[PDB]
DNA sequence: GTTCGATGTC
DNA sequence: GACATCGAAC
């Protein structure tokens, strides 16, 4: 972890004189480290690593070789703090932790978060939080995602009942990887969430406080201003004008006896979001190797046969949208099909999505905590009457 | 049915 | 930086 992340933590971070004080995935114990140095020596330091070649802890803390996941201690903590592997558990060739399937049937047993796919990440912080102590502190270097994600709705929840959370955002903070970061702290007492940005200097990071909600029960966290809440009340979200659907999958298309890998007469490409720009589609080019005939597409989806709007799903915080006019098959975004006794004027729609005004909402909103535009931020995408109107 | 990325690759 | 995963996962 950058120096500069750690001296932040270990700013935030507190505990009882004699207290138990916790690095769980500590290799060398960079946290433990720090925190003595800046606290003082009377606290029992524990560190928790998982690999042999990489516990390297001072004679004045205890290391323990253990998963973490599934380490069952004598005591709880006053004080855990550091920073969590991060990674989904699955086969090695989409995913980058590798369990046998029984260690991840009792990671599932063991953590009532799980939800999805999930990550390391939730896990550990759901394991800290069980492991401390009433009024126990937890601080935690972890990606932004679990802030907006629907994987992790159940950790929200869980965090909200349990205790008190404030959480800093600091970004791409790791050189040379590519994850938006926040620290989290967490209190095992009171209630709430306190959101928070910072500011980098020489002298290391700055909290400014950004909005407060005393009364969070998990809701996805967002930095909201006046004009985000303007905007949000000015139209119909646009979950209520249209049924959201994704395109039918990769492994669908591949495995569809009308589906060809070469282009051919009367066959189309399977259109990926390389295909979809701000206000039009290119019918031509092929980014998927994929190709069938276009009137066969409805048997993948249903609303592949009927033009339709478009909106991209990867291509990072913003809403790109067009109009797919033509009706092609589809591997990637959302697609949205109007509501029963909904009116669009489709080009004043389209033209409102790919607005600087709407790509200034969502940076808001949603910073760069995710890649993605989601499914939950696309609901809620304000529309007003003279694009699209719920009569 | 659709979700997610210590992203993957240019 | 540009420009997006794409298929295991449930
Ligand atoms: C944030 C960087 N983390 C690096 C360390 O975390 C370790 N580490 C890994 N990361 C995968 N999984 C665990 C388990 N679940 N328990 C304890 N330690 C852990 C790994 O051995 C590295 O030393
Ligand atoms: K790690």
């Amino acid at each position: 972890t950058p120096p500069e992340v750690v001296d932040f933590m270990v700013s935030l971070a507190e505990a009882p004189r004699g207290g138990r004080v916790l690095e769980p995935a500590c290799a060398h114990g960079p946290f433990l480290r720090a925190f003595r140095e800046a606290h003082g020596t009377a606290y029992r330091f524990v560190g928790v690593e998982i690999d042999p070649k990489a516990l390297d802890l001072p004679p004045w803390a205890e290391g323990i070789l253990a998963d973490f996941l599934l380490w069952e201690p004598g005591e709880a903590f006053d004080l855990i703090l550091g920073n969590p592997p991060y990674g989904i558990v699955g086969e090695a060739s989409k995913y980058p932790i590798h369990v046998f399937k029984a260690v991840k049937d009792l990671y599932k047993k063991a953590f009532s978060t799980w939800k999805g796919k999930y990550n390391l990440y939730g896990a550990f912080l759901e394991k800290a939080v069980r492991l401390l102590k009433p009024g126990g502190v937890l601080v935690f270097v972890v990606p932004a995602t679990w802030l907006v994600l629907e994987d992790f709705a159940l950790l929200r929840e869980f965090l909200a009942r349990e205790g008190k959370t404030s959480v800093y955002y600091l970004g791409e903070v790791f050189p040379q990887k590519k994850v938006s970061a926040v620290v989290i702290r967490f209190q095992k007492s009171g209630k709430g969430l306190s959101l928070w940005d910072t500011q980098e200097s020489e002298s290391g990071f700055t909290p400014i406080l950004w909005a407060e909600y005393p009364h969070w029960e998990g809701e996805i966290i967002r930095f909201e201003t006046e004009e985000t809440r303007k905007l949000e009340i000015s139209g119909m979200p646009l979950g209520d004008l249209f049924h959201i659907r994704f395109a039918a999958r990769s492994p669908e298309f591949k495995k569809h006896p009308a589906v060809r890998k070469e282009p051919g007469p009367g066959l189309v490409p399977v259109l990926t979001g390389r295909n979809l720009k701000p206000g039009w589609v290119d019918y031509e080019k092929n980014h998927s190797g994929l190709w069938m005939p276009k009137e066969r597409a409805k048997e993948l989806r249903d609303f592949y046969a009927t033009p339709h709007l478009v909106v991209a799903h990867t291509k990072g915080t913003r809403v790109v949208a067009a109009w797919d006019e033509r009706a092609y098959p589809w591997r990637e975004e959302f697609h949205l099909l109007p509501k029963e006794g909904v009116r669009l004027d489709p080009s004043s729609l389209v033209q409102w999505l790919n607005s600087e005004a709407m790509q200034k909402h969502v940076r808001t909103l949603y910073r760069d905590f995710v890649p993605h535009l989601t499914l939950r931020m696309l609901e809620r995408l304000p529309v007003r009457r003279e694009y699209g109107f719920h009569t």
